């Protein structure tokens, strides 16, 4: 039934997927967050709404965020009012905008972590793209290679529309990616504008409010690879156990639609509720594969920080001590959600403190640890890391 | 820089290469004879009276290769939506309405068939990849089509958006990693296109985007993958053995597409069928070189992506090859036109279930080794060498 077998063609590594370098960036327009709603209804024109903007100032001040960062300005809004109001014909000045900005923006980010890599450019052999802002062929992929200066015959994957769980997905597929081919050095790159998605304010639709006060903008880049040349390269984290997860009764939950208006957002379940509802059984799961079992305490965490009331009540149900999410709330308070892009924005974070506090290793010291992606399905991508020993 | 002392591969890995254990495919139910498409096309576009431009497009019509294409737009369909027989008035939101539904659904009729091919409950897929380049949405085809097939709710799901007409050699090198890591791994792959994203009225002056209204036309196909296959439970088709990518030289902006809100939008900007057959010698030479260190392009198996005639017809011209090599990506293109990432899997079906009923010694025409190959808009060029299966 098959012609004799024959040698793997394409050699595999032999050790684990792990990440070598981390690099992030982010839009020049800075926004606090405490100001954000008289900001938003000015550049909306829609300061007539009174309860509306009250309502406003309420979800800003609840958001968990200090600041975000946005390709958008006032100039450019005032340049553009078909995205300052709720519903108008937009979305080819979107696309316009986030076609070339957001390949941009990951050029930064892959540029960094790049450097940080040291090694030459041509020994990158994949590229793996994620965004959920635009979508355009050739792909933001393509435009990546082109504006790096990478081999012409890189292997690429474009992630398009792809929603706040993609962190956790590249990291899946970098996985396979890097352990089955040897050699094999994946650059990654999330990259994330909410032009796409800025509009207006609308009295009857609150959850697209929401998402005007948490959503921010930013790109973030990983090199991904096995089997690290020692004195050479660097290794941060070890990719050991991947899983994806559709929660129960979660059908409609959140969803995205690109319209000539836009990415529209839409709330209809208790989010924070099913995902703390279910995560003990996931993670259960995921630590039987993994050990056999150390606790919730004793593992560095990265969870993607879709809002506070995530953190919150996974924190409560699975009964972390405060300081579990601090890394992870940290990032949404110095830049909001920022979509896929937010768990590798954490463990730079995560590797940084650690290093800069001396702890043991560059997961605050533990050896374990998870990185966790939420988003439409309801989807759950999860991921158990291991980090390095450090002096 | 050290490491935690190295502990045994947490995930257990397959060692065998990734095989197809399973093809389907399906076609929206509306069929568009090629002759007379002409007729039809303008007088439901209300431009009869471009008379110079039907006759060109009666032209690229009758030398398009192509018999009949398989539409989910009917004429119903289109006179609800004038603006989408307009050339350029805004339409998508109702393209938007009708893709993000029937493209997975098309895709689940494939899958079925795949899935009733391969024997296994569909309880042990792993994994899905879907593959589109009709329309986006969150969450997305991938996400449908679990929900609609019935699959775990713990597989691990790929969504490939906005792909282009190489992505059928995509889901291939895609589906090669995810089956060879993982041991035990069985991987749905479906790809599944409709023009209703595409489809618009002439225009005099972009004679490029009437090409895609000759050439395109809908069409979906899955498949099974995985690596060590359960000895006579399973049944090997193909199997994967080296994957690459080439952006081609001076291809910058050869095909370009966008999705506006007209819809999807279509572009050649260079000579496309030169810029593949000029490059694609040295694009299989080095294949060959890395899995041979070898057969000649007359002995091997070829599967191509047949983004329309030429292409073909000049990759067979400046690679010499005997008209039979081309003889399975044809049959596709006359008896389906161009269906994106979904063809390049119709012709590996065919060709099989051709070997198959000629009693051959492959399931790849006779021949051991062969080419799967698919061309899109970097200019990329995906590559693939494929081994058959003995058939007796
Ligand atoms: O509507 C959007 C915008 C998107 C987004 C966020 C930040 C950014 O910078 C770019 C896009 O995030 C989302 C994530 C979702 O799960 C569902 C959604 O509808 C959206
Ligand atoms: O314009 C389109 C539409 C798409 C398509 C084909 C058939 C089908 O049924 C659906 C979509 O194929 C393409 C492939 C490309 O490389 C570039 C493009 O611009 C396009």
């Amino acid at each position: 039934a098959t012609f004799p077998p024959c040698a793997r063609k394409m050699e595999r590594a032999d050790g684990p997927a792990t990440v070598l370098a981390i690099g992030t960036a982010n839009p020049p327009n800075v926004f606090d967050q405490s100001t954000y709603p008289d900001f938003y209804f000015n550049i909306t024109n829609s300061n007539h709404m009174t309860d509306l903007k009250t309502k406003f100032q309420r979800m800003c001040d609840k958001s968990g965020i200090t600041k975000r960062y946005m390709y958008l300005n006032e100039e450019i809004l005032k340049a553009n009012p078909n995205m300052c109001a709720y519903w108008e014909k937009s979305l080819d000045v979107r696309q316009d905008m986030v076609v070339v900005e957001v390949p941009k923006l990951g050029k930064e980010a892959a540029t960094k972590a790049i450097k940080e890599w040291g090694q030459p450019k041509s020994k990158i052999t994949h590229v793996v793209f994620c965004t959920t802002s635009g979508v355009d062929m050739p792909g933001a992929d393509w435009a990546l290679t082109k504006l790096l200066g990478l081999r012409p015959s890189v292997k690429r994957l474009m992630m398009y529309q792809q929603g706040c769980f993609a962190g956790g997905t590249v990291m899946r597929v970098a996985k396979d990616l890097a352990e089955n081919n040897k050699g094999a050095r994946v650059l990654v790159v999330c990259s994330e504008l909410t032009a796409v998605t800025f509009r207006g304010p609308s009295e009857t639709h609150l959850d697209s409010l929401v998402g005007q006060a948490l959503f921010g903008d930013g790109a973030s880049a990983i090199i991904v690879g096995a089997d690290p040349i020692p004195e050479v390269e660097r290794p941060w984290f070890e990719i050991h156990y991947v899983a994806s997860n559709i929660l129960p009764d979660s059908d409609g939950a959140i969803d995205g639609h690109l319209r000539e208006v836009g990415l529209t957002f839409h709330l209809m379940k208790d989010v924070p509720g099913i995902i703390s509802k279910n995560i003990g059984t996931v993670l259960k799961d995921a630590f039987e594969k993994v050990f056999g079992v150390p606790s919730y305490n004793d593992v560095f965490w990265i969870a993607h920080p879709g809002g506070p009331a995530i953190l919150d009540q996974v924190e409560q149900k699975l009964q972390l001590k405060t300081e579990k999410m601090a890394a992870s709330r940290q990032v949404l308070s110095d830049y909001g959600n920022m979509s896929s892009a937010c768990v590798l924005f954490i463990m730079d974070h995560l590797r940084k403190k650690s290093v800069e506090q001396k702890l043991a290793t560059s997961g605050e010291g533990y050896e374990w640890g998870l990185l966790l992606g939420f988003g439409p399905g309801l989807t759950c991508e999860t991921v158990v890391l291991r980090s390095v020993p450090l002096a």
